[PDB]
């Protein structure tokens, strides 16, 4: 038992929800809340940048250290920092960004960072600004982790379409 609430059940492991991560976060306190992260850890828009504010800049401070030091993350690649206020722990993963011209494949290898996790609120990565298409995403999803998520789509109207297409 765990302490999401108000989701709907897709399958054994994956929960969806019409839902602001930041709020949802804050609500929650999660293990692990995921960022739609680029290689560079630039938390600018969309769920990256949204979480960012929500940290006071914090997540991108410790972001601009971390790639001083390593370097930048692979597209489909992972790194495990802070979650700040918001999660104990920050998985920030890089899905394919189409917009770039990013292959579409390696959306499985970076729903497959999930599986490190027991439990993870996340968004559906590579969808908004990322341009993929969010049913796609869904179905990598469901078909890739094997761990229990919990995923927070921002847009009412698209939840319900996720819905109500899911198969
Ligand atoms: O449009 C949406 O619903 C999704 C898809 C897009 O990739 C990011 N976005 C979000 N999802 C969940 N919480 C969010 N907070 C701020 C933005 C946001």
């Amino acid at each position: 038992v765990n302490s999401f609430s108000g989701y709907l059940k897709l399958t054994d492991n994956v929960y969806i929800k019409n839902a602001d991560i930041v709020e949802e976060a804050k609500k929650v306190k999660p293990t692990v809340v995921v960022n739609a992260a680029n290689v560079y850890l630039k938390h600018g828009g969309g769920v990256a940048g949204a979480l960012n504010k929500a940290t006071n800049n914090a997540m991108q401070v410790e972001s601009d250290d971390y790639i001083a030091t390593n370097g930048p993350l692979k597209v489909g690649g992972s790194c495990v920092l802070s979650g700040h206020n918001l999660a104990k722990h920050c998985l920030h993963v890089v899905g394919p960004n189409v917009n770039k011209g990013e292959d579409i494949q390696l959306l499985k290898s970076a729903y497959e960072n999930f599986n490190q996790h027991e439990v993870l609120l996340a968004p559906l990565l590579s969808a908004g600004i990322f341009g993929a298409d969010p049913i796609h995403s869904l179905r990598v999803c469901v078909d890739t982790v094997r761990t229990n998520v919990y995923l927070a789509v921002f847009d009412k109207n698209l939840y319900d379409k996720l819905v109500s297409s899911f198969l």
